[PDB]
């Protein structure tokens, strides 16, 4: 009973030291690392700033307000503590709904993945939106504007112990309206459409991408033949400048060896175009092509690649079954190859493509796409952390105190013990991961 306060004392410090430890982490490393400098990881930076400030300025002093049951730290406070608080949630809410726009912009670009924005105009950006947030925030709180008039919210203002958030109804509509729910409606479609562009995405480029791997440099290949690219063969020849001369003839300049990636995206639809072309001329392979998809003739294209026409012709029963649209037995088959033994992870991709003539098994492959869905779950995390709670904000405005008072504050924490959630989800990423090894003395 006294023991818990002290029991509950420790977890809610551990909390607030979870939230001021990852976000200052984070912080740093963006700082520090000239790689993780990107528009994106500006506007992180001002995320994990807000969460920053809740975790110092914000949760401590709430959780001494519930633990020592009353307000200690005077009535100035209580209006800047509660400005503060209300601040951080809108600045998280409004960055979040900008990485969604500005991601947006980035991927519908001829200039792809890359933000419309330098580096100085994003700044101004963060700068704008903490302004909006400051003028959303601050100013109707200090402006008295949130008060409500009945005699009980009175005796709370006046009262130098008390500090409790009541509100007038136009107030806790309009504010939680504002701050909340229009950048969460916006932030939700938008970047709903991100995930749509990114999902067009994909073709057979980004699936040989994936199967195969974009080599920018020669070299040999299993049988020890030197390539380049997406497993594209320069020659058979076992002199290097001979395979030098054949990649400069094709590519059409002096390139010592090293190409672009969009140079070998140039070679692997030249290659296409000769893989599709001899699949036509194969007795036993065109009525199969002739008869698939789209999507499932790359999943045919993509197996010639890998073993060459005759070795895909070999398939005499799956071939048979794929041409009559009998996935699943097609995939019986398909998985008892000598194929399937060898490379399983890329057999069973290409299969399962067989299977629901979807790119659905090339999907949060590429590290482009992994990283939107990492921006994805903290939007995710963010929205269930403080929709509950700003629910009951427009719920007790229809009827008011349908709900307990400790669940009404247990969903704000919820909402608080998110701070400390985004720098954990930031390991996702690659790079941040490395980053953090580094910085962690590791
Ligand atoms: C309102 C009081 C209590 C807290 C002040 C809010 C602070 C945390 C806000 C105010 C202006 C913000 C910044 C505005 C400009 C940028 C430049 C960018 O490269 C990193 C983030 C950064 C630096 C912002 C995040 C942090 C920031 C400094
Ligand atoms: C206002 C009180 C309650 C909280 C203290 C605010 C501190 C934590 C905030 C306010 C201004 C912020 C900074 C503003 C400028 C940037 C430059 C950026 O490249 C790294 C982060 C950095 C350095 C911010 C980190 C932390 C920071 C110093
Ligand atoms: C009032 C309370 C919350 C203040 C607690 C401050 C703690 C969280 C601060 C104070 C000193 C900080 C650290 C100082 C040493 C380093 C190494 C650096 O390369 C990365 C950050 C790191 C790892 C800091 C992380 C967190 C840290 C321990
Ligand atoms: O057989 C047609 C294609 O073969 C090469 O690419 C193959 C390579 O032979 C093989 O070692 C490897 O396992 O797979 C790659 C492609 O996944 C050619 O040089 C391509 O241009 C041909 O289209
Ligand atoms: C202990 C209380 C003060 N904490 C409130 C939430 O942390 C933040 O709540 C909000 C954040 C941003 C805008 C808001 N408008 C509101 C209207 C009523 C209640 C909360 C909010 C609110
Ligand atoms: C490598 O980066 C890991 C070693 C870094 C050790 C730094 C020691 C920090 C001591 C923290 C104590 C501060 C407590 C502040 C409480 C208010």
């Amino acid at each position: 009973d006294e023991v818990w306060v002290v029991g509950m004392g420790i977890v809610m410090s551990l909390i607030v030291l979870a939230i001021v430890f990852g976000n200052v982490l984070v912080i740093t490393a963006i700082a520090k690392f000239e790689r993780l400098q990107t528009v994106t990881n500006y506007f992180i930076t001002s995320l994990a700033c807000a969460d920053l400030v809740m975790g110092l300025a914000v949760v401590p002093f709430g959780a001494a307000h519930i633990l020592m049951k009353m307000w200690t730290f005077g009535n100035f406070w209580c209006e800047f503590w509660t400005s503060i608080d209300v601040l951080c949630v809108t600045a998280s809410i409004e960055t979040l709904c900008v990485i969604a726009v500005d991601r947006y912009f980035a991927i519908t670009s001829p200039f792809k993945y890359q933000s419309l924005l330098t580096k100085n105009k994003a700044r101004v950006i963060i700068l704008m939106v903490w302004i909006v947030s400051g003028l959303t925030s601050f100013l109707p709180i200090q402006m008295h504007w949130y008060r409500a008039t009945h005699q009980e919210a009175i005796n709370c203002y006046a009262e130098e112990t008390c500090c409790d958030f009541f509100t007038n109804q136009a107030y806790a509509i309009a504010s939680s309206i504002v701050s909340f729910y229009v950048p969460l409606v916006i932030m939700v479609f938008v970047y709903s459409r991100v995930f749509q562009e990114a999902k067009r995405q994909l073709n057979i480029f980004e699936m040989l991408r994936i199967d195969e791997g974009l080599r920018l440099k020669i070299y040999k290949d299993t049988e020890g033949y030197y390539t380049i690219g997406i497993g594209h063969l320069l020659t058979k020849s076992p002199s290097l400048n001979a395979a030098k001369s054949e990649l400069d003839k094709a590519i059409g300049r002096n390139t010592n060896g090293v190409i672009t990636k969009d140079e070998a995206e140039k070679l692997f639809n030249q290659d296409v175009d000769a893989a599709v072309r001899g699949i036509l001329r194969n007795a036993k392979l065109k009525p199969v092509y002739d008869s698939l998809d789209a999507v499932r003739r790359a999943a045919l294209i993509n197996m010639v690649f890998q073993m060459g026409e005759t070795g895909v012709a070999g398939f005499t029963n799956s071939l048979r079954m794929l041409q009559q649209k009998r996935w699943d037995e097609a995939a019986v088959n398909l998985a008892k190859s000598r194929w399937y033994n060898q490379t399983p992870n890329r057999a069973k991709r290409v299969i399962t493509t067989f299977r629901t003539g979807t790119w659905d098994a090339y999907k949060f492959c590429l590290k482009e796409h992994k990283a939107l869905k990492t921006l994805g779950i903290i939007m995710g995390t963010f929205t269930l952390c403080w929709l509950p709670f700003f629910i009951v904000n427009i719920v007790h405005v229809i009827q008011d105190n349908l709900i307990r008072k400790e669940v009404y504050i247990l969903l704000n924490w919820i909402g608080y013990v998110n701070s400390g959630f985004n720098p954990l989800i930031y390991c996702r990423s690659p790079d941040f991961r490395i980053a953090f090894q580094e910085l962690l003395c590791l």
